[PDB]
């Protein structure tokens, strides 16, 4: 059915190799509307060997959407939306976002979208997981979807750079993280539990343990037992695919209908990605 | 202290009263007997120690909160089937009788409404029996979480008690106060509501119990287990609970809706035996 | 078989009433050495109708063992060793010890014992609970006690007068409750899993939620997982007894071999029992 | 890097890799079979994409492994019996075998070394098999958690698969690939230890899985299951894992003793279609 790229599906829930086009060169509206289709349908699309500027980055990004840094990353120099997932081969600090996660959900309106490009990686090891929070939501029995699908969740940076964060002893390093105000980490907003994805009206399950604190007007063990059972439900490994990256390759994930995470495999080796990430809109029901 | 024709020594701030001042061999007045019924209401199990009543009167007594119906499970006293016995010998190494929180006998369409137990015959010490309230379980859920679970409902049924469930473990029940029972009527399933609403008091319980409940209706087996486990943990803190102590000829009524109750087994070795007779009750609604 | 005092266990796995003495008078070595006796059979004893003064209690405590107050609570005035558990009709704040623990086991050597008398108490409400830690530790598997035989574990005052106690909102009030320094509060100290009661000689298990932070060696993981199954398994209602107090009442209590928890029902009725502690060795295995 | 004779590409950090350079067509003289056999210890589970060899050449080339021997619950190809099946065929909508971490065989006195998979015909997507490393799940316990349960065994049978447990539940496999099997054959009890040492490269491994295990020997139900399901989450953590996508002709062979695997069930409506030869073991030991 794609006539003018080469879509190859990595698993039968999510994920997708697109291959027979070139990102340095603008796109005819044919081709953008079978990637953006592609993107829609496969919520994680990569395409490998695509040699392109941090420009081409950028504008490619834009077709997305507004682009806009997330608060915690550094950016190159002279290209602030270009932020950097950079781990040195002697860093010994915790690895960025090695749980499952969706990006920044503490904001009042989270990414919509974030753009991936491999700099420089090990042959093997950090690989990058993720998972449908589609295929997590339309699991659910119909049940315990009218249960649950009124509920909202508290999030917020707490854990990652606020309160929590100064009291534990980990710390990321500051190769690609910045230093962070401490009210701005612990600054809470509330988004549905269950949101509908506003391109596709597809539904998605919507909470993460990176960023949300507690299920909204419930007690700490009322909201700590839903959120753990729906946690282990998502995270179930039939609902994921794993992405290996090459140098080049270039990724696009839907910041609202998946979940990723970082995988630590590579100790002591350089691992260096660059991303501009794409705004989206308030999450709602 | 509202009660003018009892006494009433309430046993915590949650559930259970002591009630003197009374001798239940004799009928109650109108007055007597609506104070009675009153504590019952208020306090949900109430009990009665130095009652020395004939099997009748426990009968009669019985009848006054209800008609009165036999549970399926338990034998009788010879020449009164409504008398119904927990009896263990002291040589017993079966299982010992409700050793976990339950109330009695949800599998039926129409669980009893309330107990009425009398200590024939009990242990210096151990075998008292544990008692918390569902009233007190609903009332600490959140508003939030209450409006999430008040429109589900949930199987029961015996099928551990004694249909295939019971059939394929190892552990049994003696024959001293259990009857053999058909395996069809023990898997044989009903449904009830999560949350029900008394008929008389027309407050909310919570109302699920591990023994019978099976699983939420519509869930998946994983979704139910998991909301059912946590229920579980709510409702059985030892905040909600209470501990009655047995003494000879001390007669007690409970209300099966609103309570959870189960056997403490400490006493090993040692002879017990409580009679009961049960109250029929309406089918559970919201 | 007692003759000098009258015992009346309260469950089949602890507790005992004791009348036939007057605790106002000296006890002939007979009446004490069953009234030891008892205390060593059923772990947690109480004498109904014990009208005696404060220096009354102070003697009668120290024929148990040194008296030493903990560091936590205040002291009625003339008398350090007598410390209070009051509670105003009107206080808001967290219960006094609501949940199962045993006292001040973030001490290199925690308390022996501890004396407790009731002074204004309401007509029903403000019970104590009991268990045994030696059923918890005997209703363990041969092969599960030989497992956990081993360990150790660290325990601090963190949670009740250190950091995390700062972080959260709840406070005590200060009706009987000192402020502590934090420092004091996240000095760490470590404990034999099992312990042997060093009178009786008999193990005990030796954990509580309130104090104990971890497995000494294990990850927070693992460590979590053993520490809950073990509550989970001690806490069993099978294992408790229920003490219902009256004005002088007096209690004592084996701080190695029990754990306890206050009851708050009775939000709004003042409840007042003082208490003495009484010190104890090093736990060891 | 090391090896001159094959080019391996190892698929993650943790275990996993890709062998090319090779004809398994063909006899492998000493010095490739060494390093094949040198990245299968290494890596634990390797795959030779390409690979059109006829079912003699899988028996002959698994053989190089250790001795051959069909696992009991698969039918095999007519003509090889050593050559099982794993085949669903498109409008199948009965369980999908193996969807759940285990490794193979594990109530047998003595389970499989390895296996030897080769893809016949497969989707375009969907039907990857994850794996995962048990020497990294024993490896990441720490020294502490390590002396505490290595000395504990584990009793294992096949009573969920086609046992009691089975015969008990609604769930069926389909009849394409899997053969009606004696009760008691499922209910037979073996021990095996919970850590193992691998009787060639001398590393120690996890052993225990959900499918096969059912109690920590000695121990209680609930301190059993307690154990084992923290076991179990802590060795199924993704970091553990990697996922292997199958393509016609391709072949893997994996460590049965030192990882476990599972089929991810995401192509219904599609034919499947792998043949296997296990590779005999000796009993697990410490
Ligand atoms: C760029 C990105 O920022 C992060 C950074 C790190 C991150 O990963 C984790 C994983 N586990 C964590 C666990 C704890 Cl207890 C605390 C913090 C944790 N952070 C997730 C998102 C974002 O969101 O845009
Ligand atoms: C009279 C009464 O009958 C019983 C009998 C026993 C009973 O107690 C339990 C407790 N835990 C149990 C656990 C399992 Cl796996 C099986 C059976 C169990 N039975 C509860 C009710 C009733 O309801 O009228
Ligand atoms: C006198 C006594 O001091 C206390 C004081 C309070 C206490 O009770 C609890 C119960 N649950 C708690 C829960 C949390 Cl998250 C924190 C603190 C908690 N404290 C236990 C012991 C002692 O030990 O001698
Ligand atoms: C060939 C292979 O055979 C099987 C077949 C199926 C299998 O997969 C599962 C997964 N989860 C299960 C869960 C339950 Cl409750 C029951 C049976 C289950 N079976 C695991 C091994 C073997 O070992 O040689
Ligand atoms: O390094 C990775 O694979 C992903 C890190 C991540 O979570 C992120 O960039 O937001
Ligand atoms: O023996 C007891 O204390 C209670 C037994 C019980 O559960 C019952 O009679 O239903
Ligand atoms: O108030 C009570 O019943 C007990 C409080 C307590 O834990 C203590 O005094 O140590
Ligand atoms: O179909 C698969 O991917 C693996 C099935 C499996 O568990 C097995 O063959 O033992
Ligand atoms: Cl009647
Ligand atoms: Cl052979
Ligand atoms: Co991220
Ligand atoms: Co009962
Ligand atoms: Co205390
Ligand atoms: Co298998």
């Amino acid at each position: 059915k794609y006539r003018f790229i080469d879509v190859q599906p990595l698993t039968g829930v999510l994920g997708a190799e697109i291959t027979g086009v070139d990102l340095r060169e603008p796109l005819d509206d044919s081709t953008w509307n079978e990637i953006l289709d592609a993107f829609h349908t496969y919520q994680v699309i990569y395409f490998p060997g695509q040699a392109i500027t941090n420009e081409q980055h950028i504008a490619f990004s834009r077709r997305f959407g507004p682009v806009d840094p997330v608060p915690i990353l550094k950016s190159i120099e002279g290209y602030p939306e270009v932020q950097m997932i950079r781990r040195e081969a002697n860093e010994s600090s915790r690895f960025i976002g090695d749980d499952w996660h969706t990006d920044s959900t503490f904001l009042d309106a989270p990414p919509a979208a974030v753009v991936m490009r491999a700099i420089e990686v090990p042959e093997y090891g950090g690989d990058t997981g993720f998972l449908s929070m589609y295929s997590a939501w339309e699991t659910l029995s119909p049940t315990m979807q009218a249960t649950i699908e009124g509920l909202n969740v508290v999030h917020s940076a707490t854990k990652v750079f606020g309160s929590l964060y100064q009291a534990t002893n980990w710390r990321f390093s500051n190769t690609s993280v910045k230093v962070m105000d401490v009210d701005a980490g612990d600054r809470e907003t509330v988004h549905p539990l269950v949101v509908t994805h506003p391109v596709t009206g597809r539904r998605a399950l919507y909470c993460n343990q990176v960023y949300c604190q507690k299920i909204q007007g419930m007690t700490d063990a009322e909201s700590k037992s839903l959120l753990q059972f729906l946690y282990e439900h998502a995270t179930k490994f039939d609902f994921t695919c794993r992405v290996r990256w090459k140098k080049d390759q270039v990724l696009v994930w839907d910041n609202l209908c998946t979940m990723h995470r970082a995988v630590p495999d590579y100790a002591g080796k350089f691992r260096y990605l660059t991303r501009t990430t794409v705004a989206g809109d308030k999450p709602s029901r």
